[PDB]
């Protein structure tokens, strides 16, 4: 139930596992989709704090949030993020996701 993806430092998508493409339901549309565009409104500030924590410390722990698929439906995801460096400089973002059920996302939502 877990899949990986790679993003630029603005979290625009670069590549994604074929497992994740089947869940999200979007390859041609993957490069046109910048960051924070398909994240739920109630999660944008919390999700942006993980982006700040990623750039500040180099890693972001598992956080639960809602992402919109192609069908318009919201998907509960929990993602851990790590940085890839090019000579000590941050280069890309590597994310590890896990597809969650609605009850699983609600339980992790109540932990923050
Ligand atoms: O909306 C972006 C896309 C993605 C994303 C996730 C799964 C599939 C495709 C894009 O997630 C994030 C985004 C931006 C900031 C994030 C911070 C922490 C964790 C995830 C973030």
């Amino acid at each position: 139930n877990m899949f990986k993806s790679k993003h630029k430092l603005d979290f625009s998508l670069v590549s994604m596992d074929q497992r994740g493409k089947h869940i999200l339901g979007y390859d041609a549309e993957l490069v046109n989709m910048g960051g924070y565009d398909l994240v739920h409104y109630d999660d944008l500030a919390y999700v942006a704090s993980a982006h700040q924590e990623l750039l500040k410390t180099g890693a972001s722990g598992m956080i639960a949030y809602r992402y919109q698929k192609k069908d318009g439906e919201w998907q509960w995801l929990q993602t851990s993020s790590r940085l890839v460096y090019k000579n000590s400089k941050p280069d890309f973002v590597i994310c590890t996701h896990r597809q969650l059920m609605d009850e699983e996302g609600h339980d992790l939502l109540g932990k923050r």
